[PDB]
């Protein structure tokens, strides 16, 4: 109950109580591991929402040495009295800085958390109008960008109150490239964009057809009709992907951004749901070089490369897909770090994490984590995370999936 | 109750129910998530006849099933004829088709093995009239033999007699039938592979006169009855080794590696109808990555990263020029290019993967679901540029099976 994991390459033992504190659900059971399903299932009436409320409280109050004081007590009753009365109530600023960085610090996927105490909150809470909200959003995109010396930062909407008049913005990502179905059958852009890419020209959009056009912003404002913004194309920091060997691989015509900026996710403090909270940090290369690049119902490049580099392409057991991979990655880390732009590789990345692991065993008794998404999609035995026993679990503050507005949205 | 999965590069969904027939516990709960665990209590193995009917009745039930016989008078008197030998002797014997059944079975049902397409074509062999290590030896050399075949490698199994009372084991006390001895130097550096040495130690112990090079070929330590282990040497006629060359880096062969051809796993316990084979070694061939990924690259292994890539002069300086990648894709280029011209068999990671899926395919349609441990299924390097990386599994725990059991030197009871 008492929970250990191993190192299998250093023998690093840790001892886990942290998990005895978990709230929500795994979807897994003593009879079936469910951990590799991508999305598992896992409006609050007035007697669900106070014991989360003081859950959190009570948390809020021990991280700042007050616990069972003075202003806790107070406090735990002022909200008490607010929910009774307005069936809801609001953050103290100090609280909902508190409850975003700790989300992040929670988020058992995210391999960057060594970073989550350093998260730049912005308090969005008084916007009314989309058009309110691309002010804010295109505010964190230069900030967060900061010119290339890109810093973690989070915007944070206004709150749920009766699932009529949600914040959301329809995109799945600030920045991303379109995705258009050719009329002979393939796909120009990004595939994984296609249908979005849609929602926005089937409703206005007016779109380039080039292979990265960067997609216009869908924002909806207390559940009205979303509106079209594009950024503007001076706060979206991209670089173009050259090879610091292969002079043929600038001609291959790619490129990416610099500001990884999810946006669909639900924020989840105290009970209360925050339907709009885009937060941003910087890029690990592989998501783009392996993932975005080379996945079969991406970009897909790697055909493309292997046939530049001139490997045998005849049997798989050539490892031409691995060997073009590597080069692939190679450039995305060369082309960010000659412009300036931060980036870490998943070696690095991964070694920072083993790091905030031990850290968070010793000062926090544990750090619920997941390895399936933890390990890196390349080269995973030769990263320490490999080797890392992981406890998954669920705590609160969390971030959470939501379904896509386009579903949803009472049109 | 039914249970979906969904491929996200296909968009492929199938439906699990054969996880309904499943029984023994996964280590997960509602509120914690223990997949990623190398050794879960569960997964690892002192059993009385009160619980064992139960479980010999549901594996006789499959068993019957499997070959249109269910309910049939050949399966109501083999019921009979188990429960009275039980009872009256307090254990019981399966039939040769029984066994083979059990041991196929077993196998496929071993979620964190990749290789399961080939799990019909099983080479069984029954060594249960055994009884000294001697005997043992012998037929671990047969396997050996049967399996190596000269290159074009055989899966088998050999299954020496079950447990009784715990007191008298049938063990093999090496992890696998063929494997390099590995040495601490009082420098503190290794000879040989690392995760050999308290093995190592052990046979050296036992009177082995160990060459002390890099590629040893350990010997076996075979426990026959619960008596003390015995030393034996396998004939090196039969131990098939591939030296390990690149296609073009014609210095790659001058770092001196080498592999065995046969990969043949002998600590693990198989489990059939409650009975508890506690030596049953088993080999088929070798994944490429299991050699030039994880023996070759971990670090607590042969650790040949940085010599491989000083020769191939690459930046080393810093880990952002993945140096590290480079030189791991080399190597098992070179390990797949060795094994494929000495004609050993090997498969490579994409192919073997590939074929995965197609098998996992095929078990939920004719068998309801396919039993499957992602963290170990998916390859050690290019993760997602392989389609399982891409599938949802679904991981729990069916019978037959493989089990952990304990280190035998941790719980043997020494004659003298
Ligand atoms: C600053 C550097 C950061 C790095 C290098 C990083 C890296 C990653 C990576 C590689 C993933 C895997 C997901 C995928 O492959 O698509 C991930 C997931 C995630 N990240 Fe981080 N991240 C960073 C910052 C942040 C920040 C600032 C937040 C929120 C404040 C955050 C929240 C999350 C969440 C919630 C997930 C998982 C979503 C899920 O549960 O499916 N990350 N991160
Ligand atoms: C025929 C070609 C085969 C291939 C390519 C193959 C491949 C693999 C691989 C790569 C693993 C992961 C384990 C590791 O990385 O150390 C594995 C696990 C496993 N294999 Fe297979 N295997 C084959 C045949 C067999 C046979 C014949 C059996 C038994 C009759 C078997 C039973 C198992 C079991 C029980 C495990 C799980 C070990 C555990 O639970 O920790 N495999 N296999
Ligand atoms: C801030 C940040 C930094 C970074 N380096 N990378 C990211 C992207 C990670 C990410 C991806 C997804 C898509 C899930 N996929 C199955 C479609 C959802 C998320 F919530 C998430 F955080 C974000
Ligand atoms: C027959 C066969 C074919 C193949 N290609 N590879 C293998 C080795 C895989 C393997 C490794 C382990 C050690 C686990 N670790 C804790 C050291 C245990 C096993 F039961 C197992 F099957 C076997
Ligand atoms: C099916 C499987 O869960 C799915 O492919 C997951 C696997 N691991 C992952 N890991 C990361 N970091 N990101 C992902 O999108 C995924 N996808
Ligand atoms: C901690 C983690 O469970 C452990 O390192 C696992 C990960 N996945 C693996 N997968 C395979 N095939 N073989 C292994 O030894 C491991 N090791
Ligand atoms: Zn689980």
């Amino acid at each position: 109950r008492f929970l250990k994991v191993k190192n299998w390459e250093t023998d690093v033992v840790l001892t886990d109580t942290l998990h005895l504190k978990s709230t929500l659900e795994t979807g897994c059971t003593e009879h079936i591991c469910m951990g590799s399903i991508m999305l598992p299932s896992q409006v609050r009436t007035k007697d669900q929402l106070f014991p989360l409320a003081k859950e959190f409280l009570d948390q809020y109050y021990s991280s700042i040495k007050r616990f069972g004081s003075k202003a806790h007590m107070d406090r735990l009753e002022e909200v008490n009295k607010e929910i009774e009365s307005t069936s809801t109530y609001q953050l103290k600023d100090t609280e909902l800085i508190y409850g975003a960085k700790h989300a992040w610090r929670n988020a058992s996927r995210c391999v960057g958390r060594i970073q989550w105490s350093k998260l730049q909150v912005f308090d969005a809470r008084d916007c009314t109008t989309a058009h309110g909200m691309f002010n804010y959003i295109c505010n964190h995109v230069k900030y967060a960008t900061n010119k290339g010396n890109l810093r973690s930062a989070i915007t944070i909407f206004p709150q749920r109150t009766d699932g009529k008049h949600d914040f959301r913005v329809w995109n799945s990502q600030l920045i991303r490239y379109a995705g258009y179905k050719q009329p002979d059958g393939s796909t120009l852009g990004d595939p994984a964009n296609v249908q979005f890419t849609e929602i926005c020209i089937q409703q206005g959009w007016k779109a380039p057809r080039g292979r990265f056009d960067v997609l216009p912003l869908l924002l909806q404002a207390n559940g009205n009709d979303p509106e079209l913004f594009q950024i503007p194309p001076e706060l979206v920091l991209e670089v173009p992907i050259r090879h610091p060997k292969f002079d043929w691989f600038k001609d291959l015509g790619l490129k990416w951004y610099g500001l990884p900026a999810v946006s669909n996710m639900l924020l989840e403090i105290g009970g209360l749901e925050f339907s709009a909270c885009p937060f941003s940090g910087w890029y690990m290369g592989t998501e783009i070089g392996v993932r975005d690049y080379c996945d079969n119902s991406r970009y897909n490049i790697l055909e493309e490369v292997a046939k530049k580099m001139d490997l045998d392409m005849r049997k798989t057991s050539s490892l031409w897909k691995d060997q073009a991979l590597v080069e692939i990655n190679i450039a995305v880390l060369y082309s960010f770090q000659s412009d300036k732009v931060t980036i870490v590789d998943h070696h690095s990345a991964t070694e920072s994490f083993i790091k905030h692991m031990e850290n968070e065993y010793r000062c926090r008794g544990g750090c619920p984590a997941d390895w399936v998404w933890i390990v890196p999609p390349m080269s995973g035995s030769i990263t320490p995370v490999f080797h890392q026993e992981m406890l998954n679990y669920r705590l609160t503050p969390s971030f959470e999936y939501q379904p896509d507005p386009w579903n949803t949205h009472v049109w």
